[PDB]
């Protein structure tokens, strides 16, 4: 068996940790914002902290960053512990709100004060940044900076209580106003914002800044390996600091890894918005769209999901992915469980004139080639378990009227056309042949009928189509989804609606085997020739529609 994570510098600098009984267990954790959906932009990472922690049989926390109180909304965080259950992730019942610890924080901040090592700055927020200088310009301290621990300590519980208005104070570290490195000039801990909080509500007027807060949730609840993205390399010098400043032993360490952006994708937060304003989107969950939800509902599996984020390259380099990686994980995970069926989005009706009387086909569900590389020997069964490849077929009726699609009747082929012609033949799937005889065709020159007669043995033919029976199929709408942006880098390589894919959404209305009606509403299919399909999930539970999870083969 495979490793979960192939060894990469994190990997490394665990199995050297372990190996020196730096730790007893490793902790990990994935630390989202309750800010917005769960996407794409966040397997890579949230699967890299899971799979270490699995790896090493640590711990791996699942944490709602919450301390920004103007974002932090209840609907992301029940979507996010939604999402990332579905995507695999486990944190049994280490999941945490960092709101929880507001108090744990603030008495943090209060032994800083009492160490002289915070102070409460009451300059004017443009004076703090110009006092606090440039890396040709060092800082100078503000009048503030030597305050008493006992001033200090009365202005921050006044700050938290709501007496003085947002941005008129904040809570400091005291560290070095002359380092080359301009997040240890004093970095901001607190500030003041009387806005109220969805989960402690009225409760607090100061809420701690990032660089404060992140450390200690990680101090607080026993990670050891913190890892995040190479933006915050320069902010390991303040959660380095306050590491040291509080004691923390055994303490967490920072460790960043390159970012990994999917192309053709956007996962900001007020461009997705101004799609879905626009409705150039039906809402966050539109297959077409980047969330987790969007690909739940696109029909992807949680195992493809993860499939992708195994073999992207783990470093201290950003770098870009091709969807296509995303995309071949997808249609390759799908091949073991999509059992195949006939379905025509674009119906053509034809009459097999000399066939009287249904035939009752038995065709199977499943290619040769799955069931060779079956790993018990058997194989899927829509609704049963796994049966003997023998077992896994369906009844396919054989009817006089019949269904194909549209493209695979041409009265005017071009050369090498291997489908159906006027007075040409063609190989029904699991039938046999038959040959055009005549149709009908109307002022748009669309076909609106074949007729045609079931060959013999003798008859030879150039090709095959799928096709179902007009009388006993089901009708269905189907709904067919592209690339939501057309070019690799549609918000630039660090307007951007000039890059929608057009026709990224289309619906035919057409007809599928029967055998169908039976299935579990999450069975997933391969529709012969047009691509892998399941019921669209939403459209289920609302007052037959099947949505397309993803074409044959990469068309881009």
């Amino acid at each position: 068996a495979a490793p979960l994570v192939a060894p990469n510098f994190i990997t490394e600098i665990i199995e050297r940790d372990l190996e020196a009984g730096k730790y007893p267990r490793v902790v990990t954790r994935f630390p989202p914002d309750p800010s917005g959906y769960a996407h794409l932009g966040h397997v890579f990472a949230s699967l890299l902290d899971f799979n270490t922690a699995r790896q090493y049989g640590g711990q791996f926390n699942l944490r709602m960053d919450d301390t920004n109180p103007e974002l932090a909304r209840q609907e992301y965080v029940d979507s996010i512990a939604d999402d990332l259950k579905w995507l695999g992730l486990d944190w049994g019942e280490h999941f945490y709100y960092a709101s929880d610890y507001f108090d744990r924080y603030y008495a943090y901040a209060e032994q800083l004060i009492r160490q002289g090592d915070a102070y409460v700055e009451s300059v004017s927020p443009e004076e703090l940044s110009r006092l606090r200088g440039n890396a040709t310009t060092p800082g100078t301290p503000s009048p503030y900076r030597d305050r008493s621990v006992e001033e200090n300590l009365d202005l921050l519980r006044r700050m938290k209580a709501g007496e003085f208005a947002d941005g008129e104070h904040v809570l400091r570290a005291k560290i070095d106003l002359t380092a080359p490195n301009m997040k240890l000039r004093d970095p901001v801990l607190y500030r003041i914002v009387n806005k109220p909080h969805f989960r402690t509500s009225d409760e607090w007027h100061i809420y701690p800044a990032y660089d404060f807060e992140h450390p200690l949730q990680d101090a607080i609840e026993g990670v050891t390996h913190s890892m995040c993205s190479l933006e915050f390399v320069d902010n390991r010098a303040i959660y380095d600091w306050l590491m040291e400043k509080l004691n923390f032993d055994p303490r967490p360490h920072q460790y960043e890894f390159g970012r990994r952006g999917l192309e053709y994708t956007i996962t900001s937060k007020r461009k997705l918005r101004e799609l879905v304003q626009a409705g150039r989107v039906s809402g966050w969950d539109d297959p077409r769209m980047p969330t987790l939800r969007a690909q739940r509902r696109l029909g992807v599996t949680p195992e493809a999901v993860r499939a992708f984020a195994a073999q992207i390259g783990v470093s201290r380099t950003n770098r870009t992915v091709d969807i296509a990686v995303y995309e071949n994980a997808v249609r390759d995970d799908l091949n073991h469980r999509a059992p195949r069926v006939m379905a025509v989005l674009d119906p053509v009706k034809v009459t097999l004139t000399n066939l009287d009387g249904e035939k009752t086909l038995s065709l199977p569900y499943w290619p040769h080639d799955v069931v060779r590389d079956s790993p018990d020997g058997l194989v899927g069964m829509p609704g049963g378990g796994r049966v003997a490849p023998e077992e896994a077929v369906r009844d396919v009726p054989l009817t006089r009227e019949l269904y194909i699609e549209r493209d695979d009747f041409s009265p005017a082929p071009p050369k090498g056309f291997k489908r159906l012609t006027p007075g040409g033949t063609v190989r029904l799937r699991g039938a046999g042949i038959i040959r055009a005889d005549d149709f009908g065709t109307d002022e748009a020159g669309q076909v609106t009928h074949i007729r045609a007669t079931l060959l013999g043995e003798d008859a030879k033919a150039a090709g095959v189509i799928h096709w179902v029976s007009a009388e006993r199929a089901l009708p269905a709408e189907f709904r067919l989804y592209d690339r939501l942006f057309r070019v690799p880098h549609p918000e630039g390589e660090n307007g951007f609606m000039r890059y929608l894919t057009p026709d990224s959404l289309r619906v035919l209305r057409g007809y599928v085997e029967p055998s169908v009606a039976g299935d579990p509403a999450d069975t997933r299919y391969q529709f012969e020739r047009q691509g892998y399909f399941w019921r669209d999930p939403v459209e289920l539970e609302r007052v037959l529609v099947f949505g397309r999870i993803i074409t044959l083969k990469d068309t881009w």
